[PDB]
């Protein structure tokens, strides 16, 4: 049957109301209620410009949009993909076995790229949009997307399709009438870690994630895709690896497999960004090499942090080789990426202390074997491998590595500088180690895993219990995680952030509750870095989760959906 | 490519070995050599019975394998749906993308059903079962399947199903050779509450979880379909309560799709038992009866324990008309249950004396307004509901009601009997209650909310922080988890047990997740019962999550694949 409900804007709220016959005044849908009720109406991330929504609606053919491409150059092909899929985004404003009636007004997109040519990404690439939308004539609508180049244009494309509203009162499309918006990201670097080795993950399944982060503008994907449980990157180079490594001969993933998420990556706004993570983290796959020690070492709490154990055996020379052909291998197929993450977690001192061949290379350089003389062998291992990282990118670019013993503010500056590296940060965010890398100069991403470790919560994988970092993450704690905050007034020292999954307890099942929508909840954050806390972001986030199930995307649920109809009454 | 590795039985754990070209020894897949180093091999749950799979495997050809049904009855239709589906259950064995070697025996199987024209779900109802593999002169082998009823047959089909593993080595399907089983439950009710009235969830939801759910063995589904945020059942009788009580008009269970859920769920075992929650736990829906209280009242926390609150007034004589009316419209649809469930939550004193035609009420009848005066009136309400839902089944059926003030063990022969009311526990599994009420004579069902509520640890719904019952419940704890231990000597007195997904925060796009694997922990200790904890039960766990996924449920991730793969090496 039909809706036998209206709503009214009252106090910032919309409350549901009998939509009684008789009335001379028009019942508003839930959507449009929420539209100019809402401070910032229905848009996720709110801009940090301007955000003119007006007062109106005008009613939309969904048949008669067009989008006409300004300024042609080499993103041609990535504009007119982009053109193409707004189509599509604007019907997931219509509830799946919903019908529009197919009237109302026609709509044109001017898309205006002023630097059509521009297609790298960078930390320094300009991400920013204008936004305007008016009557055009009698029949038409003018929507005038004008930006620096392909990326903000594409955010642009991504912001007007959330201007449309679906009257299921009526069965009309609608669009806001009178739009004036300019944004811009005030974080560069807004993305999602997705572990690919503990756990494998199909491409359609990552593609996925792509277009949900698309949707809310995140603009990095962060592959981990080795670890000690498995290595499923095909390295044509060192095939072994791979053979020996994955899960099954099925869980791999091809070059043309990345390639074609890469690409699928570009078109939509986001690098994606390589691990491989060294000196510790590896296992499987590296059998028969001699290249590894403690693989499997029991027991395991003597050696590593979770197992299986294993670490490379930075003393053998063949293992450099081995390490310029996978890094090579990662740099033909990952063609987009301006930044190499390498790890640099957890490197374990008894695991190589254990090794003989270890201790006699040691000795002969007149090192001890106390933990201080470790650090000497793990700087060793870097400075090479990165020697080894330089060369397969062709150039020297940013390399990140994770906050460890190693990247100790206080001895830091003896083994890396600010200028090569870029540290991610996992501490919690009020740790030390955050304001004295600071201090030092250092740039950093975000990470802390008290605030964003999507892992977080769920039941033991060893033993009983719960997991290391429980308990479970909820989006307000996400929401209201600042850098801005952490950092104070080293704020442009900040990259940005990043949403973990590691995937100890996550696959290909699991990954769209896992990371929304609260990974919505760190690109508001990220993209706008609003005053405002969770509870003012709130019903906009209900709405945002909506968007991504109507996507396809198998979000978490927040709320009783009673609670998005009667904002409100659920509070505490 | 091709596998690479075999595994090896040693102590109880499959070990990977590298598969060298140079031995004389045959292979073992993972899964094959699963099957005989476990001490129940690949079964979920393992039978009570006798439980012998010898020593080998056969191989088998998939489009070989003919179903014979011995005994012809009443059951006809079902027995052949089952039989039917019984091929597809053993493609479940082989991985998706993976196609086995069409050669190999062919499998008869015989179902003898010694009670064909028995179909009535009932707490007395034989489930019980005999499984016999043999080989069958040259050629094929011989599967019998023993029963007293349809039930305990489809049961046996079930286990059979699981007697298949593939050979991703040798693209082989297989069998085992030789096997014994008898089998039977040792609980009668092992359910799963699905509540559907704090979010939405699709017909197909609920049908996929039905299969599920006869894939362990679970009987009954509990179908609490109405509530304070929702009224989804349509209700032919009593229109209103659906128009203006559903979510939209999309998001409804009609009388059509309640029959196809019930018929699908016979098939297959599972009883769908209807709750209508009484008198607390009503709101949306009844506006303009007058026969409600406190909807939607503010400040929430001084009227009831969750938003909205809304209760029935038990004064009004037409309250009666309508449940009678909603009691038989369930009636209608809901006709394989043998059990009424009637709700008797968290009734809330203060909601009804708010009610000045309640106090006047009370006033009228010498009842003061303290508290023990309120469970005067709630008493008065469940006779006269009571007295309506015999009526609505035409008969005095079972009905159960959770623990609450009225269910106190203390007065609870002042209000109920233990014939006519089962009580559902949701306390704590180590609380009074419990004993008191089991000294009593009272039948339970546990649902214990330290180990058996489904929807725990997640983040607050209301505020921030996380959400009531947190943490998160591990299959670990609800493994351990023993209504034998609970309830002692009255064990038999304990119907049995029930996972609760309360869905405040979650609906279709999570109900695989929330569910999966943990609730095939409850069906292992519902129907044997083990002596043995969560540890020995292990490996089988992790491989019927893998099945699970090969049915197409999104269950959750337990543990790294390479855990699953080298048993032993992930302990703690
Ligand atoms: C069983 C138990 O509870 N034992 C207690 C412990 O409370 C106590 O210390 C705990 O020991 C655990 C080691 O078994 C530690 O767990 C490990 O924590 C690390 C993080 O420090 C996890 O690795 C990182 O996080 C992600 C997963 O979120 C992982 O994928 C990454 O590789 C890694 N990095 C982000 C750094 C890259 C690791 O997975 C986890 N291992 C597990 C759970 O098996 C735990 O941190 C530690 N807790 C504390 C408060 O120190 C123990 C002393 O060892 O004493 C026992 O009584
Ligand atoms: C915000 C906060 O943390 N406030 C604290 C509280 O610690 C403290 O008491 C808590 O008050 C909450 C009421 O707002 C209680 O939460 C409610 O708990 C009931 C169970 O008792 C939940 O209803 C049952 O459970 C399922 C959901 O799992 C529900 O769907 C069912 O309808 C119902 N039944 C199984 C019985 C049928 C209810 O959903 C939940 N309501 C919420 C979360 O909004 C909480 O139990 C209570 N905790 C304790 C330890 O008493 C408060 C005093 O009120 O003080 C504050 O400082």
């Amino acid at each position: 049957e039909d809706v036998v409900w209206r709503w009214s804007c009252d106090n910032g709220k919309c409350v549901k109301l009998k939509n009684d016959p008789r009335s001379s005044e028009p019942a508003l849908s839930l959507e449009a209620c929420k539209m100019f009720c809402n401070e910032y109406g229905l848009l996720w991330p709110r801009p940090t410009g301007e955000a003119d929504l007006g007062n109106f609606l005008s009613k939309i053919n969904l048949n008669s949009i067009e989008v006409k491409i300004l300024k042609k150059g080499a993103t041609d092909d990535l504009m007119e993909a982009a053109a193409k899929r707004f189509k599509e985004q604007v019907s997931l404003a219509i509830p799946r076995g919903s019908t529009p009636k197919l009237t109302g007004k026609a709509v044109d997109v001017y898309l205006v790229n002023e630097n059509p040519n521009e297609k790298a990404f960078s930390l320094e690439m300009d991400e920013s949009y204008g936004l305007r939308v008016s009557p055009s004539g009698a029949d038409r609508v003018n929507a005038t997307i004008t930006a620096n180049s392909f990326f903000g244009m594409r955010h642009g494309l991504e912001t007007l399709s959330q201007l449309f509203v679906f009257d299921d009162i009526r069965d009309h499309l609608l669009m806001v009438r009178d739009v004036n918006i300019s944004d811009k990201p005030v974080y560069p670097y807004r993305g999602i870690l997705l572990d690919t080795a503990r756990n494998y993950y199909s491409i359609e399944s990552i593609k996925r994630t792509i277009e949900a982060m698309a949707a809310v503008k995140l603009n990095t994907f962060h592959w981990h895709i080795t670890d000690s449980q498995s290595f499923p990157f095909v390295t044509t180079k060192r095939p072994n690896l791979y053979k020996f490594g994955a899960l099954s001969p099925q869980k791999v993933y091809t070059k043309a497999a990345i390639r074609e998420v890469v690409r699928f990556g570009l078109e939509r706004g986001v690098r994606v960004l390589p691990e491989f993570d060294a000196p510790a983290h590896v296992g499987e796959g590296w059998q028969d090499t001699d290249l590894t020690v403690c693989f499997k070492a029991e027991p395991w709490k003597s050696y590593c942090v979770e197992p299986p154990c294993g670490q490379l055996n930075p003393t053998k020379d063949e293992l450099y080789q081995y390490l310029e052909d996978i890094y090579s291998d990662m740099a033909e197929v990952f063609d987009t990426t301006d930044i190499f993450h390498m790890g640099g977690d957890e490197v374990s001192e008894a695991c190589w202390n254990s090794s003989d061949s270890i201790q006699n290379f040691m000795m002969q350089n007149r090192w001890d074997l106390d933990k201080e003389s470790f650090l000497k062998l793990w700087n060793y291992f870097q400075q090479k491998a990165q020697d080894k990282a330089y060369k397969a990118f062709g150039k020297k670019l940013p390399l990140i590595l994770w906050t460890s013993t190693l990247t100790n503010y206080k001895h830091i500056d003896d083994y890396l500088n600010k200028d090569d590296y870029i540290i991610q940060v996992w501490t919690t965010g009020v740790d030390p180690q955050i304001k004295g890398l600071l201090e030092k100069g250092y740039r950093l991403i975000m990470s802390n895993y008290d605030a964003l470790y999507f892992d977080c919560g769920y039941g033991a994988w060893v033993g009983a219990g719960n997991n290391w970092c429980s308990p479970y993450i909820g989006w307000q704690k996400v929401y209201d995680n600042s850098p801005a905050v952490i950092a104070l007034e080293h704020r442009d020292q900040v990259l940005g952030g990043e949403a973990a999954l590691w995937s100890e307890q996550s696959d290909t099942s699991t990954l769209d509750g896992r990371l929304w929508p609260r990974a919505a909840a760190l690109a508001e954050r990220l993209w706008a870095e609003p005053a405002t806390s969770w509870q003012d972001a709130e019903y906009r986030m209900l709405h945002i989760r909506e968007r991504l199930v109507r996507m396809g995307i198998q979000a978490e649920s927040l709320q009783p959906e009673w609670c998005y109809q009667n904002e409100g009454y659920c509070y505490s």
